[PDB]
């Protein structure tokens, strides 16, 4: 089992 | 102004 | 079993 | 201004 | 068994 | 501005 | 068994 | 403006 | 402005 | 079995 | 401004 | 099994 | 301005 | 400005 | 099994 | 089994 | 300014 | 500015 | 089993 | 089994 999280954040 | 975010779950 | 989630948000 | 989101689920 | 959910919102 | 959504569900 | 979405937007 | 969407199901 | 997402499930 | 998800999105 | 995410899984 | 998840923001 | 961030884990 | 990100998970 | 985290901030 | 990660971003 | 951090687990 | 990283691991 | 940490700031 | 981690960072 696997999981995967990704965040991108601009201004 | 920009945001993204993304998430994946596989058992 | 998996699942899957996306957001995307600009201003 | 935009803004869009999705989601999947598979058993 | 399945499902999908999606939205997209803008002004 | 606009604005669609959508659901898919599958047994 | 399978199922598809598609959402186009736009201003 | 425009927009559209679109759903396919097959079991 | 633009938007399109898409999702395909299959078992 | 397999899932996809694509979002795009650009002002 | 731009922005675009993609997942795949497979089982 | 394996996934992928991809993600590519700009201004 | 910029972040980003990412998990993934593998069982 | 620029950002990109991306995983690939393989059991 | 493994684990990765990945950060990045900039002003 | 393998993962990977990648990250780049830039102003 | 500037920042990243990394981190890996492998047992 | 800039700024990259990357983590590969394989059992 | 092995792990590794690395850390790089700037101003 | 092995790991790798590369990091670069630039103003």
């Amino acid at each position: 089992s696997w999981g995967m999280m990704g965040m991108l954040a601009s201004q």
